[PDB]
């Protein structure tokens, strides 16, 4: 099963997100902290991240660059949400887009 690790810190945003992704067969992680997204990251192995890039406490980007830092994060797919992310999304969020973008580097 393919997992997909959501860090963002709105609920509506993380319940869409989670409910689209299960949808499509997929499990999900998720976090309203980037830096848990690191922890979370090393002991679930995610196949993507998904990442918001407006988190109040700490920039996704940042959190982005310490992924690809780490030589066992750095080849997980990022999504950015809005520096080594392989993709971007903008809001409001367009669930085909959304979806099309995930599975592209998923599948
Ligand atoms: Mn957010
Ligand atoms: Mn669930």
């Amino acid at each position: 099963t393919k997992k997909v690790l959501i860090v963002e810190d709105n609920e509506l945003n993380m319940k869409l997100f989670h409910d689209l992704l299960e949808a499509q067969g997929y499990e999900t992680l998720q976090t309203r902290e980037g830096l848990s997204a690191l922890s979370i990251a090393r002991e679930n192995k995610p196949d993507l991240i998904l990442m918001d890039i407006q988190l109040p406490e700490i920039s996704g980007l940042e959190v982005t660059k310490w992924l690809k830092e780490d030589d066992d994060l750095a080849h997980i797919p990022v999504v950015a949400v809005t520096g080594g992310c392989e993709a971007y999304i903008s809001k409001p969020i367009s669930v085909v887009h959304f979806l099309e973008t995930i599975k592209r580097l998923l599948e």
